[PDB]
């Protein structure tokens, strides 16, 4: 109690919030959802492996894809055990359990200590009932051509990861008045009160105009059509005040965690309007008590063929395609046949008159015969759409968790992220998916890490979310054993010493001065000194350990915002190499919308998976760790393909075709590895092609655009690229790129054959999971992209992915796209360069 209240004061800086902070509630959720996490958490925990907790092995059920197949001879895998120097390479088959590898190593190659596999250099563990093919590092060994090198040491101490011990009447609604202290010509101003359920507005009211002034009150009830008996839970009473302009809104769930009515009186702090956007959805009341609007205000009391075809029509629709009413009535009065096609509930549920109890009702019993969606295989993309805004009743969402539950944690890591997101589109803030997140979080700690810091994340820069995100987060740290907990604590200690620096370093100049160096330099080495801990997991790769700041290599970069450039050695000493770890810590860019669409990347490349294709995109990782600052991986051996042209031509001039090949060839050792950097610039720049244009991010300047002394090409920078008679592009492709691939204007290659016939075998994979891509998409500009103003912003993906539209002419429309790219040439890059340079 004396000792435990210390404790909450640990997690407080963990968390970057207290959620004890009581004064932003004017009620209290929050705590009762504190108050139930609390037994799903103590379940995890007490059913999870400690042994398998304790070393995470890192593996996957899907089979191990074509093209890595063909690069596995004569069925066997050379796993180099090390010892103490003592190594020794051991042929073993792709199916052979770990266990039974320890079997060769000690029982072949001359009541015992049980051992197992470390990756050497890396928390990563090859143990668990799981053949050597499955686990990912093999797969990541396999596939960038390296070598499996692993040592033979102790099982990590599973008790290092133990925790603490522990009527008919209508709604109606009295609008008492509006207060902000200061308001800034005259103004008239209404109060806009609408009920709503999923962005459906079911009833609308609003007030008298009155004039602008720091009080202005109204007294008057707002009586609604909607009868109290006819509210769905999960119903919000949304309050706008608008100017004609909204300027502020504020929400209050109309039924609460106890299923009660909301009675009384309430004074609601309300958030202000910039320049839709999950934060216009949230029951939280802005904590800026001094300087915010308030309001305030009081509550006391077998079918035709010709329809089935129109049916089935309806139902194979893209999820942007609206429902007319005609659509609504049709699904929602052949409700059961629409049962029987799981593609079809997003619209079936969309097609519910949720402030209509009895048909609500009906519903539920409509989701008690559920046997069919129960039994199917889980589409992510259907179940992402079930959580998505439009769906705010639970049991409707409660049905997409049950599809993630069978999720595989590789699988579970993939959607991460924008399932934390999704959070945001909860009406509660203890539901079904919260839950979810943190069992999986729990039960392995690959998972749990990246939880953390996509929690923290939100918990850093969103007013609206924070709170919420934080009784999560909070629930789950109180899970994750005294190891973790330990091991969060220095992350968090090392990014906000070195966040410091970042802005220092930033205030000091407005190029760069010696004096600046110097600067970067001492208060680098100062921090090294004494602050630093020993080592810290670098937090986008947790099996990788940072050690000390190899300070001569740091530095800071030449942009106008100065991020750091910052290098660690590796602290693992059984690490085979002494290359260094590399770190950007930028201020400036919102690289949480890095982190969305590398997100996205890295699910493409698994679609890719699917159909055996490998497009080689280098997405490299990326913590946004607060509001406009983060960390960004270095990927080694790398530069932007401008300076590349600035080597050769320099400041300016006439860009040309011979530098790529050139700098390729120069690094390459051998004509052995040229040919394959060659190869792997076509794979890699048909991935990004692709990957690009479909974002929509495909016009990038080639400042933007990078490649590695191997021949992998890869973007960067994705922060406000998506904003809104000039020259454009689908994807660059430039005469440079092509040169490498052999070709010139209008002429061909094999190079250039096999890149066209790439392009179109990825395009029409993702096209594969169109409506996959068009949720995430979707959901990606809603809680990560704040110039969302329109849901027109969101179409483009459709186009891009030209739903309905068949697999062949869709192969020729890409084919146009690619040879818009070699009409166009050069001169988009140089209108860059311009735009770039010249205002
Ligand atoms: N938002 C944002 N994101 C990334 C960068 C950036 N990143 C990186 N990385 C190093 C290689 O590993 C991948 C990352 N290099 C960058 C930038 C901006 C400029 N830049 C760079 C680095 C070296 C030479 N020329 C340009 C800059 N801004």
């Amino acid at each position: 109690s004396e000792e435990s209240q210390a404790f909450q004061r640990q997690l407080t800086a963990l968390i970057g919030y207290d959620v004890t902070d009581v004064s932003n509630v004017h009620d209290d959720e929050l705590e009762f959802t504190r108050r139930g996490l609390v037994t799903p958490r103590m379940a995890e925990v007490a059913s999870r492996d400690p042994k398998l907790y304790a070393m995470h092995p890192w593996v996957t059920s899907k089979p191990l894809p074509e093209y890595l197949w063909k690069k596995i001879a004569n069925n066997c895998i050379f796993i180099v055990i090390h010892r103490s120097t003592t190594s020794q390479t051991i042929k073993v088959s792709p199916d052979d359990t770990p266990g039974a590898i320890l079997q060769s190593f000690f029982t072949k190659m001359a009541s015992e200590q049980d051992f197992v596999l470390r990756v050497c250099g890396r928390d990563e563990y090859l143990v668990g009932e799981t053949p050597i093919k499955n686990f990912q590092w093999v797969r990541h060994c396999l596939k960038n051509g390296e070598e499996i090198h692993v040592v033979l040491d102790t099982p990590p101490d599973p008790a290092l990861d133990e925790v603490r011990k522990e009527c008919d009447r209508k709604f109606r609604v009295k609008i008492r008045g509006i207060d902000i202290p200061v308001l800034p010509t005259d103004l008239t101003v209404f109060v806009e009160a609408n009920i709503q359920h999923g962005q459906q507005v079911l009833c609308q009211r609003r007030t008298s105009p009155k004039p602008f002034t720091e009080e202005v009150l109204w007294n008057v009830w707002l009586e609604f059509s909607i009868k109290i008996k006819d509210l769905p839970k999960g119903a919000l009473l949304n309050l706008q005040i608008y100017c004609v302009q909204l300027l502020y809104y504020v929400n209050l769930l109309l039924i609460d965690h106890r299923f009660l009515l909301r009675r009384g009186e309430y004074v609601l702090h309300m958030w202000q309007i910039s320049g839709f956007n999950a934060d216009k959805l949230t029951s939280a009341t802005n904590p800026d008590k001094e300087n915010s609007m308030s309001i305030s205000i009081l509550l006391d009391n077998e079918m035709p063929n010709q329809l089935r075809k129109q049916l089935e029509a309806i139902i194979a629709t893209d999820p942007l395609n609206p429902l007319t009413a005609e659509d609504k009535e049709l699904l929602w009065h052949f409700r059961y046949e629409s049962l029987k096609h799981p593609k079809a509930y997003p619209k079936l549920f969309s097609s519910v008159k949720w402030g209509q109890q009895e048909i609500v009702a009906k519903t539920y019993q409509l989701l008690a015969r559920r046997e069919v969606w129960d039994q199917s295989a889980l589409d992510v993309g259907l179940t992402m759409q079930l959580l998505d805004c439009n769906f705010s009743d639970e049991n409707v969402r409660a049905i997409a968790v049950q599809k993630l539950e069978s999720l595989e944690d590789d699988d579970v890591l993939h959607y991460l992220l924008q399932l934390v997101q999704a959070v945001k589109f909860e009406p509660y803030h203890d539901s079904a998916l919260a839950r979810f997140l943190l069992k999986r979080g729990l039960r392995n700690k690959r998972i749990g890490h990246f939880l953390f810091w996509f929690l923290r994340s939100e918990i850093a820069q969103s007013r609206h979310y924070q709170q919420r995100f934080a009784v999560i987060l909070e629930a789950y740290l109180r899970g994750c054993g005294t190891a973790m907990l330990h091991d969060f604590t220095q992350q968090v200690q090392v990014i906000e010493m070195l966040q410091k620096v970042t802005l220092d370093i930033k205030s000091l100049s407005a190029d760069v001065s010696s004096q600046v160096i110097s600067q970067l330099k001492q208060k680098l080495e100062n921090l090294q000194n004494s602050q630093l801990p020993e080592s810290f997991r670098v937090p986008y790769d947790p099996g990788l350990k940072a050690g000390a700041l190899a300070i001569e290599k740091c530095k800071v970069m030449a942009s106008k915002k100065k991020p750091l450039w910052l290098e660690f050695k590796c602290a693992d000493p059984t690490a085979l190499s002494n290359e260094t770890i590399g770190i950007i810590f930028k201020h400036g860019d919102d690289l949480r919308q890095d982190m969305l669409i590398l997100q996205i990347l890295r699910i493409m490349e698994s679609i890719w998976e699917t159909e055996s294709l490998d497009l080689c995109l280098l997405p490299y990782g990326c913590i946004s760790t607060g509001d406009k600052i983060g960390m960004i991986e270095i990927v080694k051996d790398a530069t932007t393909i401008a300076k590349i042209q600035q080597s050769t031509v320099g400041n300016t001039g006439a860009f040309k075709d011979e530098v790529l090949n050139h700098w390729l060839k120069e690094k390459s050792p051998t004509e052995e590895k040229f040919q394959a950097a060659v190869e792997r610039f076509v794979y890699s720049c048909a991935g990004y092609c692709v990957a690009t244009f479909v974002l929509g991010i495909g016009d990038r300047h080639n400042d933007n655009i990078m490649i590695t002394e191997t021949g992998n090409l890869f973007h960067i920078d994705f922060g406000h690229i998506l904003g809104n008679n000039k020259e454009r592009v689908p994807f660059v492709l430039t005469p440079d790129f092509l040169f490498v691939m052999g070709t010139s204007g209008k002429k061909t290659s094999p190079h250039f054959q096999k890149f066209q016939d790439i392009c179109v075998k990825a395009y029409l994979a993702l096209r594969h999971h169109t409506n996959l891509l068009i949720i995430l998409f979707s959901m990606m500009l809603m809680t990560g992209m704040p110039q969302l103003t329109s849901k027109e912003d969101i179409e483009y993906i459709r186009d891009a992915l030209t739903v309905g539209k068949n697999e062949e002419d869709a192969k020729k429309y890409f084919l146009d796209q690619i040879e818009v790219c070699r009409d166009k040439g050069w001169t988009v890059q140089f209108n860059w360069f311009l735009h770039l340079v010249l205002g």
